[PDB]
């Protein structure tokens, strides 16, 4: 399998661009930063609102929990810096006591998605999805898969109508035919490819995750596919997309399906997306929304819209207007 777009991006650039193991960060002194408020945590870092005490600028400081992984994140952020709606890396620093590496970013005043998604209009969803597509078309065009697209990693300042895609710690360079670790994304946003241990995935993985976000936004079921574990996640998907459709996918790409799935997958017809409309979400759903969604949440990673293709869809006509 190969990416339909941006397949040869990395091979056509200087080795320096993508050889992140060769990258040498310069680690400055974190004592220039006062970490005033804890914002959030995860398996890979803790994040603080901070002030640069030399010039009084507001920033975020992300304290990281192997060097190779740090180098990857840093090189990717540098490669992407300046890109539309990519979080801007400002510095790479270490606390002089702890010596622990930390990344300094621009500060966005985020509106927590649980509160926000409840009050978005149809137009707002189109608007923010368009902005997130700008970030994804950009990073894909730069040979990079995010591989952790989810509401938590999409910062929105609703007042300033600003969006940043954050947490590039699972991002990787795309190289044709390379086999990638499937232990990426967060469960509810994992593409089928990850759930069946298919390693030759590409940028299309991010478009599945984006589709999951779009379904949760227009239908108000968040998350949309709520699996209890990695096995059940695929069952949840198959109850919507259908089982015969899944087997077709597995056959085409010669994927070995874990034998345990035969006990739990069942027999499910493909469900029409109209099945998810009810009186509480009707005002966020349109034929255009459902047409787009159907073209993102596809088992076959090759057939999912690219970021650029998605941006040309009628769903986004109002936003471009
Ligand atoms: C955690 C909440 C949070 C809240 C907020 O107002 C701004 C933030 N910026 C980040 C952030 C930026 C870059 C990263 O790589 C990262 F992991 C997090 O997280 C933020």
């Amino acid at each position: 399998s190969r990416a339909r777009v941006y397949a040869e991006v990395n091979s056509l650039r200087s080795r320096e661009y993508w050889d992140y193991e060769a990258h040498v960060p310069s680690w400055g002194n974190q004592d220039d930063y006062q970490l005033v408020r804890k914002l959030g945590r995860g398996k890979y870092s803790e994040v603080f609102e901070a002030i640069n005490i030399t010039n009084n600028e507001r920033v975020v400081v992300k304290i990281l929990k192997k060097k190779k992984k740090i180098k990857r994140e840093v090189k990717i952020l540098e490669n992407l810096r300046g890109g539309t709606n990519i979080i801007k890396l400002i510095d790479t620093v270490k606390d002089p006591v702890s010596k622990t590496p930390a990344l300094v970013f621009e500060y966005i005043n985020n509106t927590d998605f649980k509160q926000l998604y409840q009050i978005l209009t149809d137009f707002d969803i189109r608007f923010y999805m368009y902005e997130l597509l700008k970030a994804l078309d950009y990073c894909h065009s730069k040979g990079i898969m995010h591989r952790d697209v989810k509401p938590h990693n999409v910062m929105i300042d609703h007042q300033q109508k600003k969006l940043r895609l954050i947490d590039w710690g699972l991002a990787e360079f795309y190289h044709p035919a390379q086999e990638y670790n499937v232990r990426v994304a967060s469960r509810y946003f994992k593409g089928p490819e990850l759930l069946v241990d298919y390693q030759m995935y590409d940028y299309s993985l991010d478009m599945w995750s984006l589709g999951c976000m779009l379904a949760s936004m227009i239908f108000r079921r968040e998350p949309f596919f709520h699996g209890q574990d990695n096995y059940d996640q695929l069952v949840r998907i198959a109850k919507v997309l259908g089982t015969e459709e899944l087997y077709g996918y597995l056959k085409k790409y010669h994927i070995d399906l874990d034998p345990h799935f035969n006990d739990i997958l069942g027999q499910h017809s493909r469900k029409r997306w109209e099945n998810f409309i009810h009186s509480e979400n009707r005002h966020l759903v349109s034929p255009e929304a459902l047409d787009l969604l159907d073209k993102l949440l596809r088992y076959d990673h090759q057939q999912r819209l690219t970021a650029k293709e998605a941006m040309e869809h009628p769903y986004f006509y109002p936003v471009v207007k």
